[PDB]
This record gives C-alpha cells, structure tokens and sequence, in this order.
C-alpha cells in the first residue's frame, strides 16, 4: 500500500460515523465499515471500536461523537484498517472552517 498518509477534509462537527460513509462507500459500507485507530497524546485510541467509556450506556458513543469531541485536530493522522482492503491506510485529517 502507501506509507504516506492520504489526506481528507472534514468539518469539526462531523461524526466518526460520517467518516465511514465518506471513506469508501456510504450505503453499502454501513456495517462493513473500516476501523480507524488513532494515537492521541502517545496512547493508542481506537475510534471505531468502543474504546471510549460512556456514561449510562450509549450503544456506540465513539460513532455518535464528533471528530472534534473525539479529540481530533487538523493534521492528526489516522490509521484505518479495512475489510475490503487487506492493508492499513494512513490518513491525515484536515478540518475545514
């Protein structure tokens, strides 16, 4: 694959779930969606899998939150692993405002 990050632009109010639709396919990829993992402050944070602790319940809190609320910033690198692709792809997340 490519070891250089691919660049994508998002609005800070966009959810991690929206990223999934945007990434490859929107409708056909709804449960098929790749998993994005990011390193945040030297610790590895999984953004697709529920590595986020949530109050009460929240079935999918990580997906429900925005990229901004997830602690993502412009220039942040994301490592995505996909089911349709046997490769890990690196992305740079760029926020538009």
């Amino acid at each position: 694959g490519s070891q250089l990050p691919q660049n994508i632009q998002f609005s800070p109010s966009a959810k991690l779930q929206e990223v999934l639709d945007y990434l490859t396919n929107s409708a056909s990829l709804q449960m098929k969606s790749p998993a994005i993992t990011a390193t945040l402050e030297g610790k590895n944070r999984t953004l697709y899998l529920q590595s986020v602790t949530s109050i009460e319940e929240r079935t999918r809190p990580n997906l429900s939150k925005t990229l901004k609320e997830l602690g993502l910033v412009d220039g942040q690198e994301l490592a995505v692993a996909d089911v349709t692709t046997p490769q890990t792809v690196l992305f740079k997340l760029h926020f538009t405002s």
